[PDB]
């Protein structure tokens, strides 16, 4: 588990990338960068080389799901591990994510003890 991999924040609230970002920092991660929507974070996975990607549902642009899809869907970018962090807590929705095949998830709010947790659980 490279604590110094490249990793984008995607979320339409700034204070939600802030807050992931300093828990990422208080697990040894401090090699994160921004986007605020699945449409302006697509350009940058499509050329930043990044290793794992932290992304929210809810987006007017382009929601969470359709990010993970055009993710997956992309022969360049379908190896990238993604974690979904988010308020949508219904099941329903998270079968949906399962089976567009998110790599973890996690809700809103969640401390970085959990957030830890799930990072590991996610590395296969
Ligand atoms: F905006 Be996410 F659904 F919390
Ligand atoms: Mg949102």
């Amino acid at each position: 588990a490279n604590k110094n991999m490249k990793i984008l924040i995607v979320d339409d609230f700034s204070t939600m990338r802030r807050i992931v970002k300093n828990l990422l920092r208080d697990l040894g991660f401090n090699n994160t960068q921004e986007a605020d929507d699945g449409l302006t974070a697509l350009p940058m996975l499509k050329k930043g080389d990044f290793d794992f990607v932290v992304t929210d549902w809810n987006m007017p642009g382009m929601q969470g799901i359709d990010l993970l899809k055009n993710i997956r869907a992309d022969e360049e970018l379908k190896h990238l591990p993604v974690l979904m962090i988010t308020a949508e807590a219904k099941r329903e929705q998270i079968i949906e994510a399962a089976q567009a095949g998110v790599n973890g998830y996690i809700v809103k709010p969640f401390t970085a003890a959990t957030l830890k947790e799930k990072l590991d659980k996610i590395f296969e």
